[PDB]
C-alpha cells in the first residue's frame, strides 16, 4: 500500500481492489492515485538506451491507454517508467462506447476492452501538458521522454486531417507522436491509405520549429496479414517514418482462453497476446533491416518477457495489462529481472541485446 512489496500487491491489494470495484472504476481510481503520487529500484547504466533522438533512463514505459488524457504523467515517472505515452487523444472530445466497455479475464491474466477512444480532446490535453511543459523539458533532458498517441473522432470524415490536427496541437509538446491506426474499437480505423496519411502527418511534423519537432511512429495491430506487414515496412522506409510501436490489442481470441468474458467484443491484451506481439516485432525488425526503431508492446509482465521482445528487435518496451493485475511493483520487478538476465546472457547493456536473435 505504501511499502512496495510485489507479493502484497499481487496477492492482497490488487485482488481486493478488483473485488470492490468494476474494472473501469478501478482504472479511474488508479489514475487518481497515480496523479497524486500515492505509490509504493535504481536504474543502472545498463538499462539506458538512446533512440528516437533521446536518451531513455530505462527501456520500460507505460503503454497508451492507461493515461488517455495526460493526467498522471509525473506519477507514472515516479512509478519507475523510463518513458510515458499518453493517449489516444482525439481532436474533439468524445465519450467513447457505453459501459461496460472493459473486462477482466483473471484466469488468462488478460483484459478485453472496447472504450472506443474516450477522450478529453486535443484542447484540454494541450493545456494540461502546457501547464507542466518546462518540467517535462527537464525530465526529457534527464532521460524520461514523453510520447503522445493520436487518434481520430468517431464521426470524423477526414481521417488524415484528424491526425494532422493532432500533430499541430500536441506535436510541439511531445518527444514522439504515435499515429494510432490499429485500434480495433473504431469503425474502420493499408499501403495506399497509409502512404497518403503518413505523408500528410510527416509534412505537418516537419513544419514545426526544430525544438518542437517530435519523432513520428506508427502503432500497428498484431492481426496483420504478411502482405500488410510487408506494405507497412515498405511505406515506412519510403517516407522515413521514425519508428513503429508493435503491437496494439488483438481482435483474435487465442485457443485456450478460460475467462468467462472471453467472448466480449474488443481488443484482448495481456499474456495471451504476448508471443503474437513478439513475433510481430521479429518480423517487422527483419522487414526493416533493423534500421527502424521498434517499441515492443503486448503481454510484458517480467524481465524475460521484455528481453524476448528486445532480442526480437525492440529498442524499448511498454506494458499496461500487467500493471492492472500486479500493481505498481511490477515496474521495478520487470527492470530488476531484465538487468539480471542481460548480465546472465552476456550483454553489456540493453543496446547490445536489441535484435540479438537476428544475428545468431
Ligand atoms: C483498457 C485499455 C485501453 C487502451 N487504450 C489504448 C489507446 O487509447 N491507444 C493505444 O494506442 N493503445 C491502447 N491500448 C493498448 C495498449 O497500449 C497496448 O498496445 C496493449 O494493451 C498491449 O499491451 P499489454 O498486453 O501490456 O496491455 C489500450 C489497452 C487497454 C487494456
Ligand atoms: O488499469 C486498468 O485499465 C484496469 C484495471 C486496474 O485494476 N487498474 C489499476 C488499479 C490500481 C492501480 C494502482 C495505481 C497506483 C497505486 C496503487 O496502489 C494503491 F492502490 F495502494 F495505491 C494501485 C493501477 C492499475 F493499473 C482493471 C482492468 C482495467
Ligand atoms: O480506446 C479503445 O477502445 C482502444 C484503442 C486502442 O488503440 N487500443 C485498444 O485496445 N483500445
Amino acid at each position: 500500500m505504501a511499502t512496495g512489496d510485489e507479493r502484497f500487491y499481487a496477492e492482497h491489494l490488487m485482488p481486493t481492489l478488483q473485488g470492490l470495484l468494476d474494472p473501469e472504476s478501478a482504472h479511474r481510481l488508479a489514475v487518481r492515485f497515480t496523479s497524486l503520487g500515492l505509490l509504493p529500484f535504481q536504474d543502472s547504466d545498463m538499462l539506458e538506451v538512446r533512440v528516437l533522438g533521446h536518451k531513455f533512463r530505462n527501456p520500460v514505459g507505460i503503454a497508451a491507454g492507461f493515461d488517455k488524457h495526460g493526467e498522471a504523467v509525473d506519477g507514472l515517472y515516479k512509478m519507475g517508467f523510463g518513458f510515458v505515452e499518453i493517449g489516444s487523444v482525439t481532436p474533439k472530445p468524445q465519450e467513447g462506447n457505453p459501459r461496460p466497455r472493459v473486462f477482466r479475464l483473471p484466469e488468462d491474466q488478460a483484459v478485453i476492452n472496447r472504450y472506443g477512444f474516450n477522450s478529453h480532446g486535443l484542447s484540454v490535453v494541450e493545456h494540461r501538458l502546457r501547464a507542466r511543459q518546462q518540467k517535462q523539458a527537464k525530465l526529457t533532458e534527464d532521460g524520461l521522454p514523453l510520447g503522445v498517441n493520436l487518434g481520430k473522432n468517431k464521426t470524423s470524415v477526414d481521417a488524415a486531417e484528424d491526425y494532422a490536427e493532432g500533430v499541430r496541437v500536441l506535436g510541439p509538446l511531445a518527444d514522439y507522436l504515435v499515429v494510432n491506426v490499429s485500434s480495433p474499437n473504431t469503425a474502420g480505423l493499408g499501403k495506399a491509405e497509409l502512404r497518403r496519411l503518413l505523408t500528410k502527418v510527416l509534412q505537418e511534423r516537419d513544419g514545426l520549429r526544430r525544438v518542437h519537432r517530435p519523432a513520428v511512429l506508427v502503432k500497428i495491430a498484431p492481426d496483420l496479414t504478411s502482405q500488410d506487414k510487408e506494405d507497412i515496412a515498405s511505406v515506412v522506409k519510403e517516407l522515413g517514418i521514425d519508428g513503429l510501436i508493435v503491437t496494439n490489442t488483438t481482435v483474435s481470441r487465442p485457443a485456450g482462453l478460460q475467462g468467462a468474458l472471453r467472448s466480449e467484443t474488443g481488443g484482448l491484451s495481456g499474456k495471451p497476446l504476448r508471443d503474437l506481439s513478439t513475433q510481430t516485432i521479429r518480423e517487422m525488425y527483419a522487414l526493416t533491416q533493423g534500421r527502424v526503431p521498434i517499441i515492443g508492446v503486448g503481454g510484458v509482465s517480467s524481465g524475460q518477457d521484455a528481453l524476448e521482445k528486445i532480442r526480437a528487435g525492440a529498442s524499448l518496451v511498454q506494458l499496461y495489462t500487467a500493471l492492472t493485475f500486479w500493481g505498481p511493483p511490477v515496474v521495478g520487478k520487470v527492470k530488476r529481472e531484465l538487468e539480471a538476465l542481460l548480465k546472465e546472457q552476456g550483454f553489456g547493456g540493453v543496446t547490445d541485446a536489441i535484435g540479438a536473435d537476428h544475428r545468431r
